[PDB]
């Protein structure tokens, strides 16, 4: 228009865009159409697991884990498959791992299933963020 | 304007008001101005106390509590807040909790009094809320 001014919202936008060498989602990379398409390929072609993407929280300090396309047997409880995720990041037993679903920690003895199907995004996929306990860089 | 639509901002708004026999927050219920001459009484009269306000997560299916507003000792830790806090709503052992600060987990080795000076917000108190584990309706 006729003023201008610092675009608050475009700022954080900028610093990201100058540490970049991109750790793009999931649905960032792929658009709906394609997600839908791909979940229901899984579940026609193994009716027994479910499609699950893993990622870390957003700028929560523990190690990003190396693969974020998981096809996990439906009986896979949600503590069992947290302990995939540790291993899977090599974290020490002595730290805490945090699985959330939909913002919220899902109940550990629930079956990957029973989330798949409660919880389960539009495209098909379950969606599960993971952290650590947050040190806000203090002396611990 | 010359049309018109079921606001779909506030229909959310109409539907948690019919739900009325109000479980307002701290900063609802308080002005800033307010809060922040507060806190700095509370700073003021009580050096080695932390001014803490705790509230649930919003849509959790654990307890409330009773209490809100804590004065607690700088050198208590996250555990034992948390500790602390699993008593006063009576949240048997075997059913975790969790704390929050920022939307994140803090580190339980923490004191109050390191992550009061580091997360405190603006109004001068640190905002700490609390959830257990979410069954979303299913089976457990």
């Amino acid at each position: 228009m006729l003023q201008f001014e610092i675009d608050d919202e475009m700022e954080p936008l900028y610093n990201q865009a100058k540490q970049m060498r991109m750790k793009s989602t999931f649905k960032e990379d792929h658009s709906l159409e394609h997600r839908c398409v791909e979940s229901a390929k899984i579940r026609a072609k193994y009716p027994d697991r479910v499609p699950v993407i893993v990622e870390k929280v957003s700028g929560s300090q523990i190690v990003d884990i190396d693969k974020r396309k998981y096809l996990v047997p439906s009986d896979i409880t949600v503590a069992q498959f947290m302990w995939i995720i540790r291993k899977r990041i090599q974290l020490p037993s002595e730290k805490a791992i945090f699985l959330f679903v939909d913002k919220t920690v899902p109940q550990s003895s629930l079956t990957m299933g029973q989330l798949y199907e409660k919880e389960k995004d539009e495209d098909g996929f379950l969606y599960v963020a993971y952290s650590g306990e947050n040190t806000f860089g203090l002396e611990v």
